[PDB]
C-alpha cells in the first residue's frame, strides 16, 4: 500500500496473509472455513494467516491454517486477469472472535464514487522498495469505468473495477495482491493488478466481487 497509514493491530480482522515461507498474497476470510483471494496468487503449498498485524513478530493472535483445497475461478485468464478469484478452504475452521472475523459478501455491486478500504502488506514506496510489517489502510473511492480507460488506456472487463486517485500517491502495490477492498460494510474488491504503483493516471485494478457471489456462495455448498 502506498500513500496509506498503519491500520491499527487487528482493526481489519477479516484480512489474512497467505503465506508460503514467507508472505505472498492477502486475502479475505469470508467465513470460518474459507478465504477468497486473487487467482494469481495461486500455488501449492499455502498457509493461511490470520489474526495478524506484524507478520515478522509473533504476537499472540495469531491463527495459522493449513489450507485444504484451493479452487481457481473455472474461467480464470492469467493472461488479461479476468475472472481474478480464487476460494480457498482452511484444514480446520478458524475460531472467530474479534480479531479474527468474516467480511460479508455484497447483495449488490457498488457505484462509482463509494469509498473503500484497501489493506495489505505489499510495497510502500512508489519508486524502489520497501515492505512493510504492520498491516497499512488506505481509503479511496471507485473511478468510473470510462474515467479509468480514458485515463490508462488499460484494457479491463466488466469483472473489473478501478479504485484510487488519478494523480497518484495512494494506491495498492505488489504484495497486496489478493487482499480486500472493503465498501460501505462489504467485500467488493480484491487487489488484481496495475501498472507500477501510485503512478499518475495509472490506478489499482481489483476483482470485482459483487459478480462472483452466486459461483462463491454455490462453491462453498457443495464443498
Ligand atoms: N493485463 C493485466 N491484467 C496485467 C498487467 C500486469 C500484471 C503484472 C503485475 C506484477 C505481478 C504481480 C501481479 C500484479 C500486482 C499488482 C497489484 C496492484 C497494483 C497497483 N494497484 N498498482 C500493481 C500490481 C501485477 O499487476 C498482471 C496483469
Ligand atoms: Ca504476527
Amino acid at each position: 500500500i502506498v500513500g496509506g497509514y498503519t491500520c491499527g493491530a487487528n482493526t481489519v480482522p477479516y484480512q489474512v496473509s497467505l503465506n508460503s515461507g514467507y508472505h505472498f498474497c492477502g486475502g479475505s476470510l469470508i467465513n470460518s472455513q474459507w478465504v477468497v483471494s486473487a487467482a494469481h496468487c495461486y500455488k501449492s503449498g499455502i498457509q493461511v494467516r490470520l489474526g495478524e498485524d506484524n507478520i515478522n513478530v509473533v504476537e499472540g493472535n495469531e491463527q495459522f491454517i493449513s489450507a485444504s483445497k484451493s479452487i481457481v475461478h473455472p474461467s480464470y485468464n492469467s493472461e488479461t486477469y479476468n475472472n481474478d478469484i480464487m476460494l480457498i478452504k482452511l484444514k480446520s475452521a478458524a475460531s472467530l472472535n474479534s480479531r479474527v472475523a468474516s467480511i460479508s459478501l455484497p447483495t449488490s455491486c457498488a457505484s462509482a464514487g463509494t469509498q473503500c478500504l484497501i489493506s495489505g502488506w505489499g510495497n510502500t514506496k512508489s519508486s524502489g522498495t520497501s515492505y512493510p510489517d504492520v498491516l497499512k489502510c488506505l481509503k479511496a473511492p471507485i473511478l468510473s469505468d470510462s474515467s479509468c480507460k480514458s485515463a490508462s488506456s488499460f484494457i479491463i472487463t466488466s469483472n473489473m473495477f478501478c479504485a484510487g486517485y488519478l494523480e497518484g500517491g495512494k494506491d495498492a502495490c505488489q504484495g497486496d495482491s489478493g487482499g480486500p477492498v472493503v465498501c460501505s460494510g462489504k467485500l467488493q474488491g480484491i487487489v488484481s493488478w496495475g501498472s507500477g504503483c501510485a503512478q499518475k493516471n495509472k490506478p489499482g485494478i481489483y476483482t470485482k466481487v459483487c459478480n462472483y457471489v452466486s459461483w462463491i456462495k454455490q462453491t462453498i455448498a457443495s464443498n
